């Protein structure tokens, strides 16, 4: 079971186009696709909704932190509401796969994240939540990661994004409805088949 979905950002009209918030894009969208919008719930560091997914009761959050105080939101929010990490989906733009794609992943590391690597540490070094590893490929150069992930990427690679957000969407009604094989199954294979 889920009970939060969290989708990880930089605050900001400044940053709301940068690669870096497509976590965020992805939680923007389950809000508008359940008529959930998000607002702002200072106590929890972010703005926050709740959805009926598949019958079930999620929790929305997007934080207002900084990338790097990510964690600071998702344990005040998963604290007050008695969540387990395992009970945590963290939606995060990730440089290993490229526009266009996503995976679910459970646990593993942050491949060097600031968002992922904050939250590892504040739900007490326990980095077995699931991940929506959003595609947004990488620099040709590798000393360029801070540049590209808080750059806004081009439109061709916006609508694959787009496109991959939705696919991802669609199935997270699945991962909740009928389990973390079964929306693995359609997802991967959405570039893959
Ligand atoms: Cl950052
Ligand atoms: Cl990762
Ligand atoms: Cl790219
Ligand atoms: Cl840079």
């Amino acid at each position: 079971t889920i009970k939060l979905i969290v989708g990880l950002a930089n605050p900001g009209a400044e940053y709301a186009a940068t690669r870096h918030n497509a976590g965020a894009w992805y939680v923007d969208l389950l809000a508008d696709r359940h008529r959930a919008p998000l607002r702002e719930e200072s106590k929890f560091f972010g703005y926050t909704s709740r959805i009926n997914l598949a019958g079930e009761d999620v929790r929305l959050l997007v934080p207002t932190t900084f990338m790097n105080l990510s964690g600071k939101a998702v344990a005040a929010m998963a604290t007050f509401y008695r969540i387990n990490p395992d009970e945590i989906l963290v939606a995060h733009d990730e440089l290993d796969l490229p526009p266009g794609v996503a995976k679910f992943k459970l646990g593993g590391g942050h491949g060097g994240h600031n968002g992922l690597k904050d939250i590892i540490s504040k739900l007490g070094n326990n980095p077995n939540f699931h991940r929506l590893r959003v595609g947004i490929g990488h620099p040709g150069d590798k000393n360029k990661v801070v540049g590209f992930v808080l750059g806004k990427p081009p439109a061709s690679e916006q609508k694959l994004i787009d496109d991959a957000v939705d696919e991802a969407a669609r199935c997270t009604e699945i991962l909740l409805k009928d389990g973390l094989t079964k929306a693995t199954n359609r997802l991967h294979a959405f570039k893959a088949q």
